[PDB]
């Protein structure tokens, strides 16, 4: 554990810290994201009901 052994564990810890920290980040997103993810789905669908299959056809 001299060199990168411990350091990688530190990396593993922080990564895991940040990771569990990240999960919580998206926990609140179900709110902010919903403001333009749930309702957006409608925007996109409509924006795709013809705009994304005939006008631009996504290509």
């Amino acid at each position: 554990m001299s060199g990168g052994g411990v350091f990688t564990d530190i990396l593993a810890a922080a990564g895991r810290i940040f990771e569990v920290m990240v999960e919580g980040h998206w926990e609140t997103v179900g709110m902010l994201f919903d403001s333009l993810g749930k309702g957006t789905m409608r925007i996109n669908r409509n924006a795709y009901g013809s705009m994304g299959g005939g006008s631009l056809r996504g290509s």
